[PDB]
C-alpha cells in the first residue's frame, strides 16, 4: 500500500519486457465498473493502456487506443470503439465504465463524455486478475507484444466496482477522485519488472 | 405517455434490427410542420436520423445525414440537401421545417439557420404513419437497411403542425421548448424493439 | 415600390427558369456607381449574383462569383476578379463600386476592403437596363444557363449612381444604408418570375 | 516634393509597362539602409516589391516576394530569403534594413522580426539609382518582365540611410515613422509611367 | 568571460565552416544536467542546435532538431526523440535535463513538458569536452557536415551540472534564470570561427 500522490509511472522506452502488475484482491466476478486514469505519450501507432485478463481469457478487460483519437474498450473478447476530437501529442483524462445490466460503456476523455457504446449485455468479468500497465497481455500475466507496448507516462489511477454518476467523474478529473475499492492511487500494491521509474507528475 | 425529460435513447451497435416506433395518433395530412431533436453520433457513414413512412409510400418524410456537415430532407421522395460547418464528432442539435403552401424547408443546426431550400410546394405529406428512429424504412414499417442505421443517441425531440418561429428555434435548442402537438418528449408514445437502452442525457 | 426590409429573396432550388426581374428608371448612362447586398449560398460552383444587361451588349455589368473565395466584376465584357478569405457554406454582405475616370473596381466583402483593380477606364455603362437576379442573362432579358443560376437567398440589395465613401460602406453592412437612387431594397419594383419565395431575413 | 499622406499607389492590372519610377538625389553609395513600405496584393505568383538598379548593374537592391510567405532581398546580385507565417490574401507592412559593415539584413513583417541572414558583408551599394515601383529591372531603368510585375497597392514608403532600431520600426508600423532622408512619402518625388491610380489607403 | 545578456549569436548563412566553440572548464564527468536556450529559425531541415564531444567519443551529448516538431537528445551516442506542437517558423525556448541514476530526459519546449524518455541509465558523460554551436560535430572539434549546420540565432544559453526542477524552469523561460556553473551566458568564454555575428535580441 503505497501513496503515489502526484507521481506517475513513466515507461521510458519501447520494450517487450518493462511493465508493472498491478495487485488487488477481488475474487468476486465484476457486474459494474469504472476505470481512470492520466497518460501522456507520444506514440502514433497503437497500445494498450489498461490491461486485465484472467485465467485463461485474453482480453477480459482491455483499454486500448486505436489511433490518435480513438479509445477502444475490450469486455471479453468482445470490442467497442469510440472517437473524440483532440490534440496530438497531449495529455489526457481517460475514463471508461461499463455495466452489465445494460451492457453500455462509456468513455469520458477529458471530463468530455463520448458516445455511449455497448457490449457484453448480460456478462460477467472474470475475478482474480492479472493486471498490467505497459504491455499488453495475451496470456495469464504475459506473452507481451512490442508493438503494442505503452510508452510515456501514466498516473492518478482509480477503479471502482460500481459506475460512477458524472458529478464524480468530473470529481476525478479534477484532482479530487472519490475514494475506490478496486485500485486505488493513494494505497497501491504494484510490482516493477524491467524499466520503468517513478517521477513527480510534472503536466497536470 | 411517458416523459423522458433529461434521457436519451441509445442505439448502441450497428444493426439491422434495434429500433424504436414512434407513436402519434396523426390521421390528418400534414400541410406545415417543424421537428427537432438532439443528436450525438461517432459515424462517418450516411444514416437515417428520422425516418417517417406511409402506406404505400416510402420516405414521405425523411431526415438524414449525408456525410459530415451534410444534412437531407426527404418530402414524398424528393429530396433537398443543405450544408453548414460543424465539428466531429460533436453533439448536435437539429431542426427542420418545411411549409407546403410555399415548399421551403428551413434547417437549423445549433441554432443557426441553413440555407432554406425549396421542394414539394403544394404537396400534402401523408397521414397515419410509422415512425422509426434507428433505421431508415424502405417499407410501412421495415425493410430496413443496415449501412444506413444510426449508431449513438437521441433525445429532446418534438414535432409541430406548424412552422416554429426563429424564437421558439431557439427556446428548443435552449431547453426551453413550447409543448408540441404530434411527438412530445415529455409524453411520448413510443415501443422499443431490439438493442436500444434508456439513459440520462450527459452531454447537454 | 415595395419595402422588403428584413425580407430576402428565396430561390429555392437550381433551375434555368426562376429569377427576379429589378426594373429601374435609369435612362442615363452609368459613370460611377455602387452596389450591394446580402447573400447566402451553399453552392460551390460558378454562379452569378447579380445580371445586368442593356440591349445588344452581354455582361454589361455582372457580379459573379468564380468559386469559393474569388468574385468577379464585369463591365461591358471586360472581366476583373478579387480573393479573399472567406468561410464556407457563410453568409456575406457585399458591396462593389466602379468609377469610369479612373477605371477602378473596389469589392468590400462584410465590410473588409479586397484588393482594388482596373478594367474599362474612360467607358460609359449603357441605360435603360435589364436587371436579374437569379440568373445569368446572355441576351437583353433572357438565355440564361442552369449551370450559373444562383440558389440562395437575396436581400438588402442597394445601388448608388456615386461611389459611396468607406464610411457609407460600413453603414450598409451594419445595416443602416444611405438612401439609393437605383435601386433601393425599402421601394423595390421587381417581378417574380418561376420559383421564388419571399421570407423574412434570419441569418443576420 | 508631393504629400501623399494617406494615399497609395494603385497598379490595378497585370502589364510590362504600368510603373511608377521613384527619384532621390542619393549620389554617396550606401552603407547602411533601412527601407519600408505597405502592400496589399492577391497575386500567388512571385512580384517584385522594390527595384533599384544602378547604371550596369541589375538587382542592386531588390526586394522580391518570392511566393506566400517568403520574402527575398538582393544585394549587389546576391540573394537572402527568410519565410514568416501569414495569411492571405491580406495587407502587410513589409520593412528591411541591411548592414555593410556585418552584412546582415533584418525583415520586420508586421512589426515581428524574421529571421536574420548575411550577405555581401564589406559590400557598398552603388549610388544614382533608377527606383521602380510595379516592375523589376533587368535594366537600368527597363526591360520589364510580366510576370514579375506587381499587381495591387502600395503605400507609406520610407527609406533612410541607417539601420533602424527596432523602436522605430515599430513606429513607422503604427503610423508614426520618423522622418527619412532617401525617399520620404509625404516629400515624394515620383513619376507615374502608363495605369497607376492613385487612391486614398482605406486598408489600415 | 563576456556578458552577452539582451544578445544572440547570429549564424546568417548555411555553411560547413561557421561556428562557435563554448569554453568550459569541467574536468569532472558528468551525471546530471540542465541545458537551456533560445533559439529562432526558419530551416525546415535537421540541424543541430548544441554539440558535446570528447576525445574518441562523437555525438556524446548533443541536442538535434529532427524535423518540425521532434526534438532528439543523444547521450553517448544513444537517441531519445520526442514531439511537441509548434508553429513554424517560429522562437523557441528549448530547456533539456538529464539524470544518469534513472536515465531519463525530460524536454521543454516553451515552459511545457514533453514527454520523459529514458537512455544510457548508469552512463557517465565524459568530461573536458569541445562545445560547439552552429555545426554538428563528428570529430573532437570539427569534421562538420553542411546539411547539419545551424542558421539563425541563438541566445540565453545556460547549462547546470544538476537537474533544475520545474519551479527553475519556468524562471529561465522567464528571463530570470539561475547562476549556471557549466555555461553562464552572462559570463561566457567563447571563440568564433567564421562567419557569425554577435546582434541585439530583438525577438523575445
Ligand atoms: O492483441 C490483442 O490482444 C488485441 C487487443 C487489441 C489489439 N489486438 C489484436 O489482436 C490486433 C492484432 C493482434 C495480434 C496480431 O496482429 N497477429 C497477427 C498474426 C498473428 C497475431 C494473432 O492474431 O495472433
Ligand atoms: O434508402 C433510402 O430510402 C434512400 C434515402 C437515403 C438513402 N436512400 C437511397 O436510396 C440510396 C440507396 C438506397 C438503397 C440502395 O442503394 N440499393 C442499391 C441496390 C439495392 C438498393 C435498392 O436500390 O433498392
Ligand atoms: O456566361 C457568361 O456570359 C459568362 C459570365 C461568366 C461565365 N461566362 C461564360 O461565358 C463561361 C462559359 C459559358 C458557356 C460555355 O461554357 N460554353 C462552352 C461551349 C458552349 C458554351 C459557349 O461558349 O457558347
Ligand atoms: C451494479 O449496478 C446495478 C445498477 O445500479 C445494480 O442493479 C447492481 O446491483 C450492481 N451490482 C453490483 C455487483 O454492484
Ligand atoms: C399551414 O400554414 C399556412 C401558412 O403558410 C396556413 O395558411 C395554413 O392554414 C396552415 N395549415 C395547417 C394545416 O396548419
Ligand atoms: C463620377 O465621379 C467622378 C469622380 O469624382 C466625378 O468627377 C464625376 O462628376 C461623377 N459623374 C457622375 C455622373 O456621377
Ligand atoms: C553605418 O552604421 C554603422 C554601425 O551602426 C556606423 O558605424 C557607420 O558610421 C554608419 N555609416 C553611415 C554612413 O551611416
Ligand atoms: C546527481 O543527481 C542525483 C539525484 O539527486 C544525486 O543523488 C547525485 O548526488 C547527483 N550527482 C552529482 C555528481 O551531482
Ligand atoms: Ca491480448
Ligand atoms: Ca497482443
Ligand atoms: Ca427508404
Ligand atoms: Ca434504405
Ligand atoms: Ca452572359
Ligand atoms: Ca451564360
Ligand atoms: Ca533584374
Ligand atoms: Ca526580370
Ligand atoms: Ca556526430
Ligand atoms: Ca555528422
Amino acid at each position: 500500500h503505497t501513496d503515489l500522490s502526484g507521481k506517475v509511472f513513466v515507461f521510458p522506452r519501447e520494450s517487450v519486457t518493462d511493465h508493472v502488475n498491478l495487485i488487488t484482491p477481488l475474487e468476486k466476478p465484476l457486474q459494474n465498473f469504472t476505470l481512470c486514469f492520466r497518460a501522456y505519450s507520444d506514440l502514433s501507432r497503437a497500445y494498450s493502456l489498461f490491461s486485465y485478463n484472467t485465467q485463461g481469457r485474453d482480453n477480459e478487460l482491455l483499454v486500448y487506443k486505436e489511433r490518435v483519437g480513438e479509445y477502444s474498450l475490450y469486455i471479453g473478447r468482445h470490442k467497442v470503439t469510440s472517437k473524440v476530437i483532440e490534440k496530438f501529442p497531449a495529455p489526457v483524462h481517460i475514463c471508461v465504465s461499463w455495466e452489465s445490466s445494460s451492457g453500455i460503456a462509456e468513455f469520458w476523455i477529458n471530463g468530455t463524455p463520448l458516445v455511449k457504446k455497448g457490449l457484453r449485455q448480460g456478462y460477467f468479468v472474470e475475478a482474480q486478475p492479472k493486471i498490467v500497465l505497459g504491455q499488453e497481455q495475451d496470456s495469464y500475466g504475459g506473452k507481451f507484444d512490442r508493438s503494442q507496448s505503452f510508452v510515456g507516462e501514466i498516473g492518478d489511477l482509480y477503479m471502482w466496482d460500481s459506475v460512477l454518476p458524472p458529478e464524480n467523474i468530473l470529481s476525478a478529473y479534477q484532482g479530487t477522485p472519490l475514494p475506490a475499492n478496486i485500485l486505488d492511487w493513494q494505497a497501491l500494491n504494484y510490482e516493477i519488472r524491467g524499466y520503468v521509474i517513478i517521477k513527480p507528475l510534472v503536466w497536470v
